[PDB]
């Protein structure tokens, strides 16, 4: 059937949508179409292109209020690619609190993490029962549900700045330095490469972390 309504969504809309890029995008919600148990929500991209989309590559173009997100939260959230800024879907691993500065921090589908503020957070329309189920990546679903399941029991190594430990990059082991800590962060450098990534304390791509 062809519905108007469906639960607090309203033909018409404004919303955000996943393209095949796996970045989300402006439009406007045209169509929503049942198949039984089934739904999907049809969307015009501001460039007049058209996708025919599941409950969970859909959200509202708002910011969610504090008591709406919850460890496990499926968002849309601010991806801060070199100098380049992209809405990209993720998992929220920390709420606001003292020792985070009041941030979230976000796990994003591709296994980068980052803080971010309230209004960088976009919340996803129809998310699944167990939500890291539609993350394409087998391993980084599976931490994910490690994660969010455990929580709030975290392993994370403590680590200063100045030591020197072996990260993890394409499958062997690399001589870096921790270089900064940002709450459940740290900033490492690659010593022969000469460059930084933030990576989770929690992470196994952290050798102490991993043994
Ligand atoms: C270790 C880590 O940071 C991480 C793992 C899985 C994922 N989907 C996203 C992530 O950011």
């Amino acid at each position: 059937e062809n519905l108007y309504f469906q639960g607090d969504l309203i033909v018409s809309m404004r919303i955000l949508g996943k393209k095949r890029t796996k970045t989300w995008h402006k439009g406007t919600l045209i169509a929503i179409q049942t198949v039984g148990p089934g739904k999907k929500y049809k969307v015009k991209f501001d460039n007049k292109g058209k996708s025919l989309l599941s409950g969970n590559h859909i959200a509202y173009d708002y910011h969610p209020p504090a008591d709406k997100l919850y460890v496990g939260s499926r968002v849309v959230a601010k991806y801060k690619d070199g100098n380049q800024v992209w809405l990209y879907a993720g998992i929220v691993a920390e709420t606001p609190n003292v020792k985070n500065k009041l941030r979230f921090l976000i796990f994003f589908d591709d296994g980068y993490a980052s803080y971010v503020t309230q209004s960088e957070l976009y919340p996803i329309c129809r998310p699944l029962k167990k939500t890291w189920e539609d993350i394409e990546d087998i391993s980084c679903r599976d931490f994910i549900e490690e994660y969010v399941t455990a929580y709030p029991n975290r392993p994370m190594v403590l680590l200063k700045s100045g030591q020197l430990i072996k990260t993890e990059w394409e499958g062997t082991w690399w001589k870096s330095r921790v270089e900064e800590v940002d709450g459940s962060l740290v900033r490492i450098l690659f010593l022969d490469d000469k460059r930084c990534e933030w990576i989770y304390r929690g992470s196994t791509r952290l050798e102490p972390m991993f043994s």
